[PDB]
């Protein structure tokens, strides 16, 4: 039973995989798929036992079978009393920024600019801005709505690919790993810090953690809250202090998704490794801390305080929420029930 095998995605998941295994005296191994897709596809053939995974995946993981096991829970206010493994999980903001120097930008007049997604087929990056934007568009030529963007996952020769970069080479060009300069929700606040993209879709944590001093990366050092603006939907601008009033969506968490005859043991494994590695672990700090890895959000993001127990056991759809299911199908039937593997 007790040993768990870990996918992931990509070198520098990789890297701090094999330490986080080693650390772990072997109760975790590694396993590496160069996309999501098939880290999941691992998983369904049993030779990887879980992963985190944004909502857009969880939802195509769940059509095939697998499972919400644990889901991440960064820092609240309110619900201060319960602690954060049985403390139940708010959600993030999905939001879009933009440059404040680009005056006249609006949610209105998106179309032909260039954008920024943190990958093909994710919730704050990918399935709810272009799920309005089909909508309100009445057509599903989305590839045709933005005259460039960095979508990592999508086709290297498209339009959709224009605006990504790669590795300290060159290669690997849109690959939905973080090899891609541009991937992620890092990345993409990147593409547009740099002015390679007029709007990122990212969520709300993404610009504060990144602005101010917060990342002491070369290319965020110098990056300023206030030369950032959120893009309502009211065809309005504010001030990033407001994503509670200008947001697109909330987004359910990542979590952790295994097979479910899989789960029960998935998930005691990670609670113990977890009270090793996580926010106060016994050997965090010292020795190995899980949810750190210098502002990238390998294997898990960096403000994850913890993994939480989920209630309700879920299946996949409850974990979602309806709103979100009924969002990715919509956007989906572009491209009915799948197990898309
Ligand atoms: C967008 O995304 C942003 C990035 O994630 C996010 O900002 C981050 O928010 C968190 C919290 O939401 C900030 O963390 C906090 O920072 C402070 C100082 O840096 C830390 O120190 C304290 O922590 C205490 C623990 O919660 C906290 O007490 C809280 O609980 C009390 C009691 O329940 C309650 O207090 C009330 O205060 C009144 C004061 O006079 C008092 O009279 C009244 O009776 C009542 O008791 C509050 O609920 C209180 O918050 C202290 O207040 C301090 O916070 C703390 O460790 C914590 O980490 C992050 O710094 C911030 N990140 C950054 C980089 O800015 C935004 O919130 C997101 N925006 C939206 C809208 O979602
Ligand atoms: C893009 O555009 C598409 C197409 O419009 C859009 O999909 C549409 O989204 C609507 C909203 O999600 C769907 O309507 C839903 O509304 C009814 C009501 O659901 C609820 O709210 C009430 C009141 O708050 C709650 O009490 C209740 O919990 C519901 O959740 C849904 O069904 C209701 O269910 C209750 C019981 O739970 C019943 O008593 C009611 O009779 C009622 O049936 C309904 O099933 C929808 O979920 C709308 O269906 C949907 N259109 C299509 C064709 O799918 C996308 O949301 C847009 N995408 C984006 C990204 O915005
Ligand atoms: C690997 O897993 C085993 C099982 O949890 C861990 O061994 C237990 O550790 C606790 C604390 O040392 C002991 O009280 C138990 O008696 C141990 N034996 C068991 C339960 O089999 C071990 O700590 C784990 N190793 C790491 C580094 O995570
Ligand atoms: O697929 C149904 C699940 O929805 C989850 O929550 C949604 C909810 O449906 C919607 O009405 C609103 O309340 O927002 C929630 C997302 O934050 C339920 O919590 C889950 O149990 C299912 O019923
Ligand atoms: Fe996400
Ligand atoms: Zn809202
Ligand atoms: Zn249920």
């Amino acid at each position: 039973y007790t040993r768990v095998v870990w996918c992931a995605v990509g070198p520098e998941e990789q890297k701090k995989c094999q330490q986080w295994s080693q650390q772990s005296g072997q109760n975790v191994t590694c396993a590496t798929a160069s996309t999501t897709d098939d880290c999941i596809v691992l998983v369904l053939k049993g030779e990887a036992d879980a992963l985190n995974l944004d909502g857009g995946y969880i939802y195509t993981a769940g059509k095939c079978g697998l499972v919400p096991v644990l889901a991440e829970n960064r820092k609240s206010s309110k619900h201060s009393s319960l602690d954060c493994v049985l403390r139940p999980t708010e959600g993030y903001l999905a939001v879009a920024v933009v440059k404040k120097a680009n005056e006249g930008l609006t949610w209105n007049s998106l179309k032909d600019k260039k954008s920024c997604h943190t990958a093909v087929d994710r919730t704050a990056g990918w399935n709810i801005p272009m799920g309005l934007i089909v909508n309100q568009t009445g057509s599903c030529a989305f590839d045709e709505f933005f005259s460039q963007s960095c979508a990592p996952g999508a086709d290297p020769k498209s339009r959709l690919c224009a605006l990504c970069a790669g590795d300290d080479q060159g290669l690997d060009k849109c690959v939905p790993n973080s090899k891609e300069k541009y991937y992620g929700y890092t990345g993409a606040f990147r593409c547009l810090a740099e002015d390679v993209g007029d709007v990122a879709f990212v969520k709300n944590d993404t610009v504060w953690e990144n602005t101010n001093g917060e990342s002491t990366a070369d290319w965020a050092k110098n990056l300023k809250r206030e030369d950032f603006r959120l893009l309502c939907l009211d065809g309005t601008r504010k001030p990033v202090t407001e994503a509670q009033s200008c947001h697109l969506a909330v987004a359910p968490n990542h979590a952790v998704v295994s097979r479910s005859d899989r789960a029960a043991h998935v998930e005691q494994v990670l609670l113990h490794q977890q009270a090793l590695f996580g926010k106060n672990g016994k050997n965090c700090p010292d020795k190995f801390c899980l949810f750190k890895s210098e502002t990238k959000n390998l294997l898990f993001n960096d403000n994850t305080e913890c993994l939480a127990k989920l209630g309700g056991r879920p299946t996949y759809e409850e974990y979602l929420g309806t709103e979100y299911v009924t969002a990715i199908a919509n956007l989906k039937k572009c491209s009915l029930e799948a197990c898309a593997f």
